């Protein structure tokens, strides 16, 4: 029955940040609420008129409506065409990875405090949406006064094809085809599926969730082979198989996690076993407060390697620019530059090519690449729920101290670098500053402060504790034994407990 206005009126708090806005399910489900943020992202395409839009999510409840709003919204725009998937599925990398084969305007991705609605924003390049756009977003999303949509009759995606609604296109595309394509020019799917089929050696992860889902179930089993139940659907870790080394299958078995740290030093080591990178890795980047492992290996291998602040954000401009091949963050996985998002899937392929190559379990590769290029022991301490500005009080105390630091011996630690961290893009001259206060030391150890959630009642005070060890017999202690020493030290100098009344960290990772 056509298009139509609709009078709405602003809502407080759409403001996206990292991931897009993630509120509670009914939140999203106040009336006009979705409407709201989803004209206030249309907003700022210009251009729609022969553009193509690209949409899905993860199943999970509220979605399906979610994507018929959307749909309806998009055709009142003008877009000539919206790529949706089948059943409205759709992963992250996938859609990055279709936004970027058929030069789409972009994407919405509907996936996510654990239960929560998230809609998140991909620009034209297939990455996350850059904060000049996401505060853009925000702004509009109070001043609004109406929205626009197609009134009309839901839109079925139980089967492929192309539907009208409206003058635009509803496109219904396999969820896996085009990402699976991409996945096989990387690496040997042939020898991927002659490991598990041996079955001798366990499955490899860095990213939580990465072996579970239906991506992992058409990739991981239906083609490559696996035994059913080998997927979850909606973990032993690789140090513990390394201290335990001084006929059934193995990938149905227990999943070996690698931290997304090492992962990316050891996927780098290994690269140029594996089709997609045989040529060789431009550089390497990781964000600052992640280990230094993968700083050893793009040492040998004699190329540069970028430390950039948190997120997979400024990973974008190294990426296009072709300065940086793989990249990882601390806590959250690893990537390349076939897509513009952590790909975990990716890892675990990446992973299972190396095992097919070099035939050897997970903790001799790990031991190995210890005994080559030293162990970069690595924990976070967080402290939750810190007031306001006494977090704000130690930073500034600290930072205060930081130039009477330098040259200085501190029990077994000689600092080379005290400094607050700041980012020069090599590519947008954008300069990004104050992003976490860096004690680096001379034998390649580190103490890393950083402060997040600063907009909340409280703040959270993060601590990365970093020890290089390249004794090979010191390889394996457990690592908050190998961190005791820097730990204390990273709790005096800070003044942490006196300053905050904490005794104990919240989390240790």
């Amino acid at each position: 029955m056509g298009i139509q206005v609709i009078a709405t009126t602003p809502f407080k708090d759409q403001k996206p940040g990292t991931s897009g806005l993630r509120k509670p399910v009914p939140v999203f489900q106040q009336p006009h609420y979705l409407e709201n943020f989803i004209q206030a992202i249309f907003d700022t395409i210009e251009a729609p008129q022969g553009q193509t839009l690209v949409l899905g999510g993860d199943g999970r409840y509220f979605n399906a409506e979610a994507i018929q709003v959307i749909l309806k919204m998009a055709a009142a725009k003008g877009f000539a065409r919206v790529k949706v998937g089948q059943n409205g599925i759709l992963s992250t990398p996938a859609a990055s990875c279709v936004i970027r084969k058929y030069g789409a305007v972009g994407g919405i991705i509907l996936s996510a405090p654990q239960g929560d609605f998230g809609v998140k924003f991909n620009i034209a390049n297939g990455g996350p949406a850059p904060e000049k756009v996401t505060n853009a977003i925000y702004e509009r999303s109070l001043a609004l006064t109406h929205y626009s949509i197609y009134t009309a009759p839901d839109v079925n995606l139980h089967t492929l094809g192309e539907f009208p609604l409206g003058e635009m296109i509803v496109e219904v595309i396999d969820p896996v085809a085009d990402y699976q394509a991409l996945l096989e020019t990387l690496f040997d799917f042939d020898r991927i599926a002659e490991v598990i089929r041996t079955g001798k050696l366990r499955l490899v992860f860095d990213a939580m969730h990465a072996v579970t889902g239906p991506y992992a179930q058409q990739i991981l089993e239906k083609c490559l082979g696996a035994p059913p139940g080998t997927v979850q659907n909606g973990l032993v870790y690789a140090h513990d198989l390394v201290q335990q080394l001084f006929d059934r299958n193995m990938i149905l078995g227990a999943n070996c996690f690698v931290t997304p740290s090492d992962s990316l030093a050891i996927l780098a080591a290994n690269a140029q076993l594996v089709p997609g990178y045989r040529d060789g890795l431009a550089g390497i980047a990781r964000s600052m407060p992640t280990s230094q492992a993968a700083d050893r290996v793009a040492a040998k291998l004699g190329i540069d390697c970028y430390e950039t602040p948190t997120g997979w954000k400024f990973f974008g401009n190294l990426l296009d620019a072709g300065k940086v091949t793989l990249c990882g963050e601390e806590s959250f996985g690893t990537g390349s530059n076939h897509v513009r998002e952590k790909d975990g899937l990716w890892a675990v392929l990446f992973w299972l090519n190396i095992l097919a190559v070099r035939q050897t379990p997970v903790a001799e590769i790990v031991k190995d690449h210890w005994r080559t290029y030293g162990r970069n022991y690595y924990s976070r301490h967080d402290y939750e729920g810190i007031e306001g500005d006494r977090a704000h009080t130690l930073m500034s105390q600290l930072e205060q101290k930081l130039p009477s630091l330098v040259g200085q011996t501190l029990g077994a630690y000689t600092v080379a670098t005290a400094d607050n961290f700041s980012y020069s893009d090599p590519v947008d001259h954008s300069v990004s500053q104050n992003q976490g206060i860096r004690l680096i030391f001379e034998d390649g150890s580190r103490i890393v402060y950083r402060l997040s959630g600063t907009g909340t009642q409280g703040a959270t005070l993060r601590v990365y504790l970093e020890r290089f060890e390249p004794h090979p017999s010191q390889q394996h202690l457990d690592a908050q034994v190998a961190l005791a020493d820097l730990i204390q030290l990273a709790n005096d100098v800070a003044n942490i407990q006196s300053l905050t009344g904490r005794d104990r960290p919240t989390v240790i990772t």
